DNA sequence: ATATGCTTACCGTAACTTGAAAGTATTTCGATTTCTTGGCTTTATATATCTTGTGGAAAGGACGGTGCTCGCTTCGGC
């Protein structure tokens, strides 16, 4: 992902919503590399991740209200921390860089 | 006028992935080993009889420096 002449470094997506959507009807979630050969600028290992926290639809998203606070301490009363521990890798899409 | 809001380029280790070099068992080709028969070596008087191979004969062809002065011949003299 660098070093490469073909690759674009940029911020919005500009025909992605058509170079990249399209892989959601044609191929899974696995060999990310038949993607990349269609779509230039892109990289997989990034589109990976872009797919992802762009195409979740579980997410604790909203506005902070009277409720959200057991949740948190029901998340974290799973396992621990979970930011950085091991059993982050248990957490479905719960990763730490959320 | 600026900090945390979410978003994403990318430099933190990791494993199940494609296929060429390197160690491993296995049957097959070929080389080795071990059986078999059968003569080698002693003897026995027998003795057959017919050929082989020899041998001392007969008898042959086969190859086994330099004077020096008597005397020998040939013409050759008148």
């Amino acid at each position: 992902k660098s070093l490469d002449p073909g690759l674009k470094k940029g911020y919005w997506a500009p025909e992605e919503d058509a170079k990249l959507l399209q892989a959601v009807a044609k191929y899974g979630e696995q060999d990310w590399f038949k993607i990349r050969e269609e779509v230039p600028g892109r990289s997989d290992a990034q589109c990976r991740d872009r797919y992802l926290r762009r195409l979740h639809f579980s997410l604790k998203k909203g506005r902070w209200n009277l409720k959200e606070e057991e949740q948190l301490i029901e998340l974290i009363e799973k396992y621990g921390v979970g930011h950085w521990a091991k059993i982050a890798s248990e957490l479905p899409h719960r990763s730490g860089s959320q």
